[PDB]
This record gives structure tokens, C-alpha cells and sequence, in this order.
């Protein structure tokens, strides 16, 4: 449900095609939130429960509200977390495709970390979707280091963090529908772009 910890139980004899890793906003529980479960089931539905691997950013990443405000939108100890599972994944299996996601502060840190990752890591990450990015007009709705083509921004009107403020307005908290439909279909198209089918 909202724990998924796929890679880190995951046998690496057995390793997924694909693996998933997501970090959830601000204040959110377990270690996918509100809109990592419903992703994580459409991507199930697509290559079946065996092959895809489902993780959340847990750990040191608290989601802690007020580090929205720091530098990078997110603390240099959340960072780390995440980086330190693109590495696991890299290591536990080589050859699996990878897609990432995060919504809110969890999306400032998914580019954060994308951004200070290995290019030979960085570059296996077939597509990244990002909801309520924070750091959507201070980086040009790209991630530093990324290509365009495999990003998406999920940034609806009226979202005051897409425009470069800190304010939660009511947008901020609309984006279940994305993240049942297009959001999983973009990954879905961006795996199968470099797997086949
Ligand atoms: P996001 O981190 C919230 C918006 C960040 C700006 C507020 C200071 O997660 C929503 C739960």
C-alpha cells in the first residue's frame, strides 16, 4: 500500500526488468504517500507484479515540511538516501530499466538527486515523472543534467509552487488523476521506447 520496499527486499538472483523509485511529498506516509500506490499499480498491471520492483524513499528522507525551504528544496540527508538506492538498484541489477518519480518536495528531490547522480546511473533512468514540482520555474521545468524528452512536469494551474512560491493552494493537492493516467503512461511509453515490447 503506502510501503513498498521492492528493491530493498528484492533478490538479486531474481531481479526485476524495472525498477520504480519514488519520494513522496511533504507530511506524507510511509514511503510512496498519496500518489505512489496508484502509479505503482498501473506499472504492475503493465509488466506484471514479478517485473517491476516498486521502492519508496524512506530512510533518512522524514518529508519533513520545512525543508522546502532549504537551497536544493529538500535536505542534503534526503539526497543522500535517495542516491544511495539509484546505487543499490545499479548494483543489485545492472541490466533493469529504471524510472523515477516525486511529488512536491519529494519532486525537488528527485531532480536534486538526479542532478548529483553518475551519468552512467543517471542515463539508465528511461523517464522521471514529477507532480507540484517545487522547483519548476527556478530550473525551467527540466532537470538539471536530464534530457527533456524523458522528463515529464505535472503542474497544474493555480499551483503556486510551480511559479516559483512556497504557498499550498488547493492545485497543489489535485493531481490524483495524473497519477492514475497520463503519469503512468508516460513511464510506461518511455520503458518500453528503449525495452521494446
Ligand atoms: P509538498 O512538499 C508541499 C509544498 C511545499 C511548499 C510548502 C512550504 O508536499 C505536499 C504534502
Amino acid at each position: 500500500r503506502t510501503t513498498r520496499d521492492d528493491l530493498i527486499n528484492g533478490n538479486s538472483a531474481s531481479c526485476a526488468d524495472v525498477i520504480f523509485i519514488y519520494a513522496r511529498g511533504s507530511t506524507e506516509t510511509g514511503n510512496l504517500g498519496t500518489l505512489g500506490p496508484s502509479i505503482a499499480s498501473n506499472l504492475e498491471s503493465a509488466f506484471g507484479k514479478d517485473g517491476v520492483w516498486i521502492q519508496g524513499v524512506g530512510g533518512a528522507y522524514r518529508a519533513t515540511l520545512g525543508d522546502n525551504a532549504l537551497p536544493r528544496g529538500t535536505s542534503s540527508a534526503a539526497i543522500r538516501e535517495m542516491l544511495g538506492l539509484f546505487q543499490q538498484a545499479n548494483t543489485k541489477c545492472p541490466d533493469a530499466t529504471l524510472i523515477a518519480g516525486g511529488y512536491s518536495q519529494g519532486a525537488a528531490l528527485a531532480a536534486a538527486s538526479i542532478e548529483d547522480l553518475d551519468s552512467a546511473i543517471r542515463d539508465k533512468i528511461a523517464g522521471t515523472v514529477l507532480f507540484g514540482y517545487t522547483k519548476n520555474l527556478q530550473n525551467r521545468g527540466r532537470i538539471p543534467n536530464y534530457p527533456a524528452d524523458r522528463t515529464k512536469v505535472f503542474c497544474n494551474t493555480g499551483d503556486l509552487v510551480c511559479t516559483g512560491s512556497l504557498i499550498v493552494a488547493a492545485p497543489h493537492l489535485a493531481y490524483g488523476p495524473d497519477a492514475r493516467g497520463p503519469a503512468p503512461e508516460f513511464l510506461i511509453e518511455k520503458v518500453r521506447a528503449v525495452r521494446g515490447s
